[PDB]
């Protein structure tokens, strides 16, 4: 993309991946080093990759659901909460962000909103796995 | 948007009552069919306290009215989020003028399922019969 058209983006709100400024496959190549880092304990470095990516792409799920699980595991417990809340909208009938929720509040001593997220998955998930998870926080809860 | 303004905020990193004001101007405005002055001040709140979901609920209808159908859905999906079933039959509404019906029905099933609102549950009945 010309100069003209990034700024452009920028100062409409658009997302680089609404203007094509990566070719696809490139940005396909990005998340899979992304997630290498991830694997491999390099968090720094997945850090600043899945950064790049919600730039790119801050309506893309899994770019999202990347850095909140990055910020969770470096103890940004409510930017996580707070990626994970949106990660939840923009997917598809999908519970295990706010599992994950459920998981920083109570790290954060919000025991009460963590159970309302474990209850939240347990009430209305479909995925029987997901839900034992979120019992077995739930059942500990004092 | 509000998302994207949450998202970007992420990336990177007034009182209670008068804020409940603000939110009552918001909807002075909607009431009087000031619908784009009211979207301004929904639109602030949002930037100020994304996860109010009360904020989330009034803009997200404001895009409703505006039959800006997927942006209202991904609103409501966030106030579900955080803490009725309101959102959820409103959504059902928006995936029925998105094309979406199965993803209607589900909405409104889980409306039927689980809302102790009994004139919501009628609605989302009536949706059903319908698709
Ligand atoms: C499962 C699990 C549950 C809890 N809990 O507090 O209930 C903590 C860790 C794990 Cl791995
Ligand atoms: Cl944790
Ligand atoms: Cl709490
Ligand atoms: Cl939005
Ligand atoms: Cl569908
Ligand atoms: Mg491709
Ligand atoms: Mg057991
Ligand atoms: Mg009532």
């Amino acid at each position: 993309s010309i100069s003209t058209a990034v700024i452009d983006a920028i100062n409409s709100g658009a997302t680089l991946k609404d203007i094509n400024a990566i070719p696809d496959d490139m940005m396909d190549d990005i998340y899979s080093y992304a997630y290498d880092f991830y694997n491999k304990g390099r968090i720094e470095e997945a850090e600043v990759f899945f950064r790049f990516l919600c730039i790119y792409d801050f309506y893309n799920v899994d770019y999202i659901m990347g850095l909140a699980a990055i910020y969770q595991i470096k103890e940004q417990f409510q930017q996580a909460a707070d990626l994970y809340a949106v990660a939840f909208a923009l997917g598809k009938n999908d519970y295990t962000p706010v599992f994950h929720t459920g998981q920083c509040q109570l790290r954060l001593k919000a025991p009460l909103k963590a159970k309302e997220c474990f209850e939240l998955v347990i009430q209305h998930s479909n995925d029987e796995k997901l839900k034992i998870k979120a019992q077995s926080y739930l059942d500990a809860i004092q």
